[PDB]
């Protein structure tokens, strides 16, 4: 309890900017979640040896996919602690707690694949969820683990708390499935510029939590541009593979997934950063004006796509 995780100097700065790329060692990433989960929540928040316990099983279940593994897991959980801090005052005891775990969790036992090839593949998590296929397997996923022994984190809290933080989890991690976004981000719209948005109405903080879950989500494109350009290329390896897959079930894929169609890439991100990434950190900011960094760096991405397609590079 005395027993504060720190991290070197250059680190300890960085981690509290929205850009912070956690960098290349694994073996750090653990305590780097632990000290935002404490800096967050608190030293209190979590049992240490059941909170550690959790973390490693979490990592065993991510799988080893050129994107949606380990690493992308607590990137997303550092883009959403770097929102939290920025947003003090905010958030509830619980929220603190349940959205850097549900963050680490999204994207549980991940294959590489999107809902859609799964829905051709006709595979058996798509008889058992109809709908955000993945997100209902990854909050699955995200209770199993919490039910090993010696891994409840949440053991201190009631009945009632535990019912409220899962639940918390649960709406987090549905969420990120990306075909939720867009009504939810243009709902969000309306309430905010009609001024009917209350965040004392729990139906709306949902609302405000998964634009921040997506925000998170989506937030390689608010990283330093060589940053922002290396992911790009996880990205890509990962839709092609896919798109290779849709091949041989007999289905020519979207060319975003085409690998035949690597000469469009630049022109798909202009259209991923122009429909998708600036009206979501656009709405976000506009509800939590100190994540505007968020939409800063996305905006000067958006820029040097743009140079990309002119060859100035
Ligand atoms: C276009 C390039 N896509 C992307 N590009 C980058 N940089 N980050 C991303 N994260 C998720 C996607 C993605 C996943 C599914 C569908 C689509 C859509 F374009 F249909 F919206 C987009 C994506
Ligand atoms: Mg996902
Ligand atoms: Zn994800």
């Amino acid at each position: 309890g005395l027993m504060q995780f720190t991290l070197p100097v250059r680190l300890c700065k960085e981690i509290e900017l929205f850009h912070f790329d956690i960098g290349p060692f694994e073996n750090m990433w653990p305590g780097i979640f632990v000290y935002m989960v404490h800096r967050s929540c608190g030293t209190s928040c979590f049992e240490l040896e059941k909170l550690c316990r959790f973390i490693m099983s979490v990592k065993k279940n991510y799988r080893r996919v050129p994107y949606h593994n380990w690493k992308h897991a607590v990137t997303v959980a550092h883009c959403m602690y770097a929102i939290l801090q920025n947003n003090h005052t905010l958030f509830t005891d619980l929220e603190r707690k349940g959205l850097l775990i549900a963050c680490l969790c999204h994207d549980l036992d991940h294959r590489g694949f999107s809902n859609s090839y799964l829905q051709k593949f006709d595979h058996p998590l798509a008889a058992l969820y109809s709908t955000s296929t993945m997100e209902q397997h990854h909050f699955s996923q995200t209770v199993s683990i919490l039910q090993l022994e010696g891994h409840n984190i949440f053991s201190t809290l009631s009945s009632s708390e535990y019912e409220q933080v899962l639940e918390i989890i649960r709406k987090a991690i549905i969420a990120t499935d990306l075909a939720l976004y867009f009504g939810n981000r243009k709902q969000l719209e309306e309430m905010y510029q009609t001024g009917s948005l209350n965040l004392n109405n729990q139906s709306h903080r949902d609302r405000v939590i998964g634009l921040m879950m997506t925000a998170c989500d989506l937030c390689s494109v608010t990283k330093l541009w060589p940053v922002t350009k290396l992911t790009a290329n996880d990205i890509y390896a990962e839709f092609w593979a896919e798109g290779d897959e849709m091949k041989k079930l007999g289905i020519q894929p979207i060319p975003m997934m085409d690998r035949d169609k690597k000469d469009e890439v630049p022109q798909g991100q202009l259209g991923f950063y122009n429909a998708v990434a600036i009206p979501c950190y656009t709405t976000l900011t506009q509800i939590l004006p100190p994540t505007e960094p968020l939409l800063k760096a996305c905006r000067d991405n958006l820029s040097q796509w743009e140079k990309v397609i002119r060859g100035e590079e």
